[PDB]
């Protein structure tokens, strides 16, 4: 149902998470399957997601081929991302496949390559977080990014294609912790309605 504070659980088969740091507010409404809506106001950082959490024992290859069909009405007022998001451990990595954004195309780095997939082209980037919040407390970890060259708010995201592309460029991943269609807000406000979000693993939906 309605979530306005940091929370992890399972709704309609999908692992959802609400996460924000202090400042401003956010509201997440959990709808059928992987669908949810999101509103935020005067946040520093906020994340809204529904996908799949893993027990950190398998590589993406061992999990299997991952793919998400999604559609969203994406209405940010400032900096925000509509993306597939998640983590690995050993190495600890925060990752992004961004299809849309607000006023700023992330991450502000030099591309390491590109991948052409799902009817578009993405620049690939690697950045570094030093002693920042993580799924494992304050930590130092890399971020991997695929960022579409033009905004899109519905389609298929061939998640594993990006994973393979990253690893080809020497951006290696560890054991899967999570994969999830995600709305992020950074020092901004806005709203979003994810009316479609289906995660398939080996062609089988959650
Ligand atoms: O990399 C940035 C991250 O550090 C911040 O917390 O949220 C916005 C991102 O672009």
């Amino acid at each position: 149902e309605i979530v306005t504070d940091n929370s992890t659980g399972n709704h309609d088969g999908y692992d959802y998470e609400f996460w924000k740091d202090s400042g401003g507010s956010g509201t997440m409404i959990l709808n059928s399957g992987g669908t949810f809506s999101a509103s935020w106001s005067s946040v520093s950082n906020i994340l809204f997601r529904k996908g799949k959490k893993f027990n950190e024992t398998q590589t993406h290859q061992q999990v299997g081929n991952m793919s998400i069909s999604y559609g969203a009405n994406f209405q940010p007022s400032g900096n925000a991302y509509l993306c597939v998001y998640g983590w690995t451990v050993s190495p600890l990595v925060e990752y992004y496949i961004v299809d849309s954004w607000g006023n700023w195309r992330p991450p502000g780095a030099t591309p390491k390559g590109t991948i052409t997939v799902d009817g578009g082209t993405y620049d690939i980037y690697e950045t570094d977080r030093t002693n920042q919040p993580s799924i494992k407390g304050v930590a130092t970890f890399s971020q991997y990014w695929s960022t579409r060259r033009s905004k899109r708010t519905s389609g298929t995201i061939s998640v594993s294609n990006h994973f393979r592309a990253w690893e080809s460029l020497g951006m290696n991943m560890g054991d899967m912790y999570e994969v999830a269609l995600t709305v992020e807000g950074y020092q901004s406000s806005g709203s979003a309605n994810v009316y479609s979000n289906t995660l398939r693993i080996n062609g089988n939906p959650l």
